[PDB]
């Protein structure tokens, strides 16, 4: 896909949302990745469309002191 | 103490759920294991008396497909 989402916080706050939007809203996103650092913990979430992103958006709840960035890429090579 | 809780679930319910309880009813219990097996997650939890389990009872909400059994238990040696 193009569109994602990138959420951010504590290593058990990011895979605790991760399970809760994974039994709650399954049909809100495409896919989500495990927990990755760089070498505060990371997951990417991904949309079939701008749609889904916005429906999920409106229905998943960003906890307090966890972060969300909005991204739309392309495949360069 | 004497006042006890068990929890059982999925690896991932019990640990989402202790992270919940932990962080949004901290006063509602005492204290609370990491996860265990028997060699189902399971955790206990630790009660203050009767009054703060009732209560813990009345604000967490027990997760389809989770269980919870409570217990009183006395020092023997």
């Amino acid at each position: 896909a193009s569109c994602f989402a990138l959420i951010s916080g504590t290593a058990n706050q990011v895979k605790c949302y991760r399970f809760r939007v994974k039994k709650n809203h399954r049909h809100r996103y495409e896919n989500c990745t495990t927990t990755w650092f760089t070498v505060q913990a990371q997951i990417l979430i991904t949309f079939g469309s701008p749609s889904q992103r916005q429906d999920f958006l409106k229905h998943v709840p960003l906890p307090p002191g966890m972060n969300i960035s909005g991204f739309t890429a392309s495949l360069d090579f």
